[PDB]
């Protein structure tokens, strides 16, 4: 008779109670889930960053490259006019004799 | 304390909170795999950035020794053309006695 009214107090004291915990979980999965999201935006920008950081480090690397191959040319070249002066110097002092 | 009007107020009560609570479930069964995806694309950021700084320290090294090169390069350039001015001044100083 009023047996039944008890078995069903107990249930919804207990729906209550298990709805304070669900909204509090409901509440904390929200807040880590924000920082979550902030935390991933920040390594999107610090990947963007580092691949405009690789892109000017390939074409300062490019540049580098071009001024070596032109010096070791104006090197050759000048190694070059040294052995034709030394040369040159030499047969003038054979000349004197 | 002869009626059980309060079962029948005590189990429209009930089936609400049932139905209610199969709702809240579902968000926090939603949440927690919005989450999980999350952590997972975190994850995947953090060995893309840890390649990327592996890259440009390899990148930066490879630019030092390049500038090494070059200022070597400079050094040899500025010791060739002092030679050939040194040279040069010789073969005018000689040219100079020569018609003296």
């Amino acid at each position: 008779l009023q047996t039944k009214v008890s078995e069903l107090e107990t249930a919804n004291r207990e729906l209550i109670d298990k709805k304070y915990k669900s909204d509090s979980t409901i509440r904390d999965l929200k807040a880590k889930m924000t920082s979550l999201e902030e935390e991933c935006q920040r390594s999107k920008q610090q990947v963007l960053s580092l691949r405009r950081e690789n892109s000017a480090l390939d074409s300062e690397c490019h540049e580098k490259e071009r001024l070596m191959n032109q010096l070791q040319t104006r090197v050759a070249v000048l190694e070059q006019e040294i052995k034709d002066k030394d040369q040159l110097v030499l047969r003038t002092k054979e000349v004197l004799e």
